[PDB]
């Protein structure tokens, strides 16, 4: 494979110490994906570490990161400071039959950060900190001109600036497509799957929304909101929370059929293990009147009854099944919630 250079997975055979195009020394392996692989590297020209994000060997990738590199710099051009929510793509190379794209060095993801809380989860003003943020990066991805669908945000996909600070940016724009087919794939993580993408119904930029609502209660509580084993688990688990989705949804739905069953009177309910429908209450998961999630929250700062109020107010707006009244990115920044 490649004058020895790839291994039978079409990936580069990373070796730490290397040095490329006299430039660039390879400290390490910080990351891997269906894509191939993300390293730690000094710029010796910028005088600056960097990520060299390195694209498998194999035409689909290849194509697939050059519609990843487009979305970036589309994304670049914009004179907002909204697009700062947004990982850098500084520049890009083919380097022994590897296309490679150089990023601005981040931290940790936010997965890295629930593992360090021993997935307790993170006070209710950081989430907040995050969940603001995150609003403003979706809000700037619905710009028109953009209209990007980012299409597999979760915790992993969202990584720390620094270690020292709560500044975060959204990463990997290569499941990423901008609005204007309306059509079903099966896309997002699963546990971070909209009930749209379950169902088999045409998706937009609501399905981020979605998936932002399910990482700040997992945030916040340590694990993830809805964790399902298969898609059937996944829709359980979510009608446990938020009951029967409505017909006008189910109607329309090409695999509706797949979990709910239509009655005579032509109400669904669910198909023949489960809490009932909507008896799992995102009031409760949340400890709104108990001091938080499994009482830890105890007399803390900003952990008072009317801020998980807020707080359970913007995420069931979030978990709307209905990608319409979905609240919007603009809206969720003008919730009460971020009034402080
Ligand atoms: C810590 O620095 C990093 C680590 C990873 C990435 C990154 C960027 C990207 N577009 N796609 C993926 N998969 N990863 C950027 C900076």
């Amino acid at each position: 494979y490649n004058d020895g250079y790839d291994d039978d997975n079409y990936d580069y055979i990373v070796k730490n110490g290397e040095k490329w195009m006299d430039r660039y020394e390879i400290d390490s392996l910080i990351g891997k994906g269906s894509f191939g692989q993300v390293v730690k590297a000094y710029d010796r020209v910028e005088q600056e570490w960097v990520a060299i994000k390195i694209i498998k060997n194999k035409k689909a990738f290849l194509n697939q990161a050059q519609i990843e590199v487009r979305l970036l710099e589309l994304m670049n051009k914009h004179d907002t400071e909204m697009k700062y929510y947004i990982v850098h793509l500084k520049r890009h190379f083919m380097f022994r039959n590897h296309l490679c794209l150089v990023f601005e060095m981040l931290s940790y993801n936010l997965y890295d950060l629930l593992r360090n809380t021993n997935f307790r989860g993170v006070s209710l003003n950081l989430t907040r900190k995050f969940a603001q943020q995150m609003c403003t990066a979706l809000l700037f991805l619905a710009t028109p001109e953009l209209s990007i669908i980012h299409c597999d945000l979760k915790p992993e996909n969202i990584l720390l600036c620094n270690p020292k600070r709560s500044a975060i940016k959204i990463v990997d724009f290569g499941s990423s497509c901008q609005l204007g087919q309306r059509i079903y794939q099966y896309i997002q993580s699963r546990f971070y799957r909209s009930p749209e993408v379950l169902l088999g119904m045409p998706y937009d930029l609501a399905i981020d929304m979605w998936s932002l609502g399910c990482i700040l209660v997992e945030m916040h509580t340590g694990e993830p909101l809805f964790s399902g084993a298969n898609e059937v688990d996944q829709m359980n688990k979510i009608v446990e929370v938020l009951g029967i989705p409505p017909a006008h949804i189910l109607d329309q739905a090409p695999k509706a059929r797949k979990f709910f069953e239509k009655l005579p009177d032509g109400t669904w309910n669910l198909k023949k293990e489960y809490k009932p429908p909507g008896t799992r209450k995102l009031h409760n998961i949340l400890g709104v009147e108990t001091g938080g999630p499994g009482g830890r929250r105890a007399g803390e700062s900003g952990h008072t009854v009317a801020d998980y109020l807020k707080f359970k107010d913007l995420i069931l707006r979030m978990l709307d099944y209905d990608p319409k009244t979905r609240i919007q990115p603009y809206y969720a920044l003008q919730h009460s919630f971020f009034k402080k």
